[PDB]
């Protein structure tokens, strides 16, 4: 894409040790699957394209970008060592939205619907085995 958007977050790095855990499997097969198909998922399914959206200040404000397209790749390509890393990526995505946008805004209400679902699912994150 555009040189004016940053490169996306890292999804592949052989130097980073990787592991499958039952918790990570749940994050893919339950959590991500649920949020991805939500009616309000589409703004969060790829990095924010600040050029196309005419938001030239977006990456001036948001210095830790994250999105569900990145998280999906990270889960499908086994990037993580543990569930906390992946939960932190979800939380970063929500908090970016809430920091950049006004509390009324449609994108915020969309993020909040996904976050409510997320919380319900994370409360049932299985014990690590
Ligand atoms: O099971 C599937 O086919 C599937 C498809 C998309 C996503 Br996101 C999660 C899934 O688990
Ligand atoms: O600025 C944002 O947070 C944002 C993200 C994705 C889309 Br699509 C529109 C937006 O306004």
């Amino acid at each position: 894409g555009s040189h004016m958007n940053p490169p996306p977050p890292e999804t592949s790095n052989p130097n980073k040790p990787k592991r499958q855990t039952n918790q990570l499997q749940y994050l893919l097969r339950v959590v991500l699957k649920t949020l991805w198909k939500h009616q309000f998922a589409w703004p969060f399914q790829q990095p924010v394209d600040a050029v196309k959206l005419n938001l030239p200040d977006y990456y001036k404000i948001i210095k830790t970008p994250m999105d569900m397209g990145t998280i999906k790749k990270r889960l499908e390509n086994n990037y993580y060592w543990n569930a906390q890393e992946c939960i932190q990526d979800f939380n970063t995505m929500f908090t970016n939205c809430y920091i950049y946008n006004k509390p009324g805004d449609d994108i915020v209400l969309m993020a909040e619907a996904l976050e409510k679902l997320f919380l319900q699912k994370i409360n049932e994150l299985p014990t690590e085995e």
